[PDB]
């Protein structure tokens, strides 16, 4: 069959949570491409917390993260979101997206070696302009869905030009969800601070003998539906029968 | 600050399923440990499939195991575990406890290295004395609950005598059940060939804060109740507040 398939029923799933968007699906095995829409699929946004998967391969092979145990201490300054109000590792720092840890990783990788490190990883516009620490929320770097499966890909097959073990260790934090049926490893993201404010939810799908990559993003007028994005990907993921 | 502490409530649990056995927890942050039965707790049994655990990370350290990815291709000899027949990787063939892969793969270690890596683990009795690919089901080697957790609890910090790498991927094929409260990690076995039957549940659950390690095992006089091993342990862990 053909390379990219555009199957528009899946935006009856964006329509019942009263949203607009793309998810992008590929079949690894297959190494085939579906998504409800061909254009938004190659549209670049602020890739928001998913910036949080680069950053933490960075901070990993640069040693400014040690392993996932090691243990960064909150700040003391109390912020909006409680999980961020107390101490975190690599792995609670990805599963709460605490953005003071990653903005503190930011800052002692740098603006030279962030640059170097996203052109190897081919990532996005490779734009870092802004400040070294909220760029991915607020600057100039931007990414398509499609872009975030290329990238996906190279992170799950450890062919980024970072070690096997800064790879597996970021994978390790990925892990969102696991049962006798599936393993999803994503991370989500919300681009609220420039328009147009949308919600990523990006990673994979491990089968028995087959890896479905996906990236979505969605138009997000408030973030009364933070939980959106992973509910319309699986009622997608659900129709193709990739999960029960 | 005691160590070992019996709770005889647990034996509730074992009553409602008409079964008996034990279940041993391990608080990693407190050093403290949990038991209904201490004697039965330092109990030795055949390990069965809870050995694929050791086995992997043999496998992988000697590269009789490449990675997580290298396909082992069914023998073409039907066995009577539909999931048997047919090709699996490490993480495959841990999930459905593939006896004939993991044959292949002591076969390949020899008895030699065997008997040397189970020494340097420290695990059970070390004795690997009847056929280096059918010890673990029919000869000499027996573990109890807490030694399976004293072994368990040096894979978790990758403190074996075996590359961190061959840790990280045994950790990653581990992997059996995952959402937004805890991560388990863990391998089932089913002792049938000397007497007494039992089931096996061996590995730990992943807290934000924290790491419960657990070994359980039952009376199973047919695999009919293979699921209560499981069943049991969550009850257990409910009980204790470790998971909702
Ligand atoms: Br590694
Ligand atoms: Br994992």
């Amino acid at each position: 069959g053909k390379e990219w398939q555009e199957n528009k029923s899946w935006n009856a799933h964006f329509t019942e949570h009263k949203s607009q968007g793309v998810v992008v699906l590929w079949n690894e095995n297959k190494q085939q491409g579906f998504t409800n829409n061909l254009k938004r699929a190659n549209q670049a946004f602020l890739p928001a917390s998913t910036f949080k998967i680069p950053n933490s391969l960075i901070a990993l092979d640069l040693g400014v993260v040690k392993d996932e145990h090691q243990v960064f201490k909150w700040d003391g300054q109390t912020r909006d979101i409680a999980t961020w109000n107390r101490d975190h590792n690599l792995i609670t720092a990805m599963k709460y997206s605490v953005v003071p840890v990653y903005q503190e990783f930011a800052r002692q990788i740098g603006e030279a070696r962030m640059s170097k490190m996203l052109h190897a990883f081919d990532y996005g516009n490779e734009d870092i302009s802004g400040n070294v620490d909220s760029f991915w929320l607020d600057g100039g770097i931007r990414i398509s869905a499609t872009e975030q499966i290329s990238f996906l890909r190279k992170l799950y097959h450890n062919k980024l030009h970072v070690s096997e073990r800064s790879q597996r260790i970021v994978k390790q934090a990925m892990l969102t969800e696991a049962n006798g049926d599936y393993i999803i490893r994503a991370k989500t993201g919300y681009s609220t601070r420039i328009e147009p404010k949308i919600g990523w939810w990006v990673g994979w799908v491990e089968l028995d003998d087959n890896v479905w990559f996906f990236a979505m993003n969605m138009d997000m007028p408030t973030s009364d539906g933070l939980g959106l994005a992973q509910a319309i990907t699986k009622e997608v993921l659900k129709q193709e029968k990739i999960i029960p």
